[PDB]
């Protein structure tokens, strides 16, 4: 029931994007105080997916963010009971993805349950045509509001032909018990797909995340 320097996680996602219904199960591990983690994800139902993995990769763990020593770490403080979050991603071409997540600590491992729904992606857009190639480094502003912690970021996906494709992401994180809220601060993240099979039904990803004072 404590957060060790090394921690595994298990994740299950139930998803529908533009009507395509799938599930993913994944196993992760990482170093929660150092801000580093890796996940291996398998599409267990509905593979192969007719859209880019890049809309899914940000949905697979804030207990693994390196926080400065003088900032309350809302995520870590929420355990063992854990926390929930709700996220909306609005992409520039009208696609919307809504995500809700439950995080808990059972038997020495984090357990994540994720529900995702994506709609209104243009059929010939970058998402449904797999035209994207991963996220640029991003800075999530975290700020306290109404007894919850809010995060916001306007991350950019690289396109295969040179462009970028923009999104606005808003997330509300809520501990399951009352915990101390920090003052506003930033989390800097770099999320990479490090390997995948031909049709992206088995995918490994890596993330490094670190909090900084504003």
């Amino acid at each position: 029931a404590i957060i060790k320097e090394f921690m595994r996680f298990k994740v299950h996602m139930e998803g529908s994007v533009n009507g395509h219904v799938f599930e993913i199960e994944g196993e992760g591990e990482g170093r929660p105080y150092e801000g580093t983690q890796t996940a291996k994800l398998k599409v267990t139902k509905g593979g192969p997916l007719p859209f880019t993995w890049d809309i899914l990769s940000p949905q697979f763990s804030n207990a693994y963010v390196k926080h400065p020593a003088d900032i309350p770490d809302y995520f870590k403080l929420s355990f063992p009971e854990g926390f929930k979050w709700e996220r909306v991603m609005k992409f520039e071409d009208g696609g919307v993805v809504t995500v809700t997540q439950d995080s808990s600590l059972q038997d020495g491992e984090f357990i994540y349950k994720v529900k995702l729904r994506g709609t209104n992606f243009p059929s010939d857009g970058p998402v449904m045509q797999k035209k994207t190639m991963g996220w640029e480094a991003l800075s999530e502003r975290m700020y306290p509001e109404d007894g919850a912690l809010k995060g916001e970021v306007k991350p950019r996906v690289k396109l295969k032909d040179g462009g970028h494709y923009d999104a606005e992401v808003k997330t509300t994180y809520k501990a399951k018990k009352p915990v101390q809220l920090p003052g506003a601060y930033n989390v800097n993240r770099k999320l990479d797909i490090t390997s995948h099979n031909e049709d992206y039904t088995i995918v490994e990803q890596y993330e490094r995340a670190e909090g900084r004072h504003s």
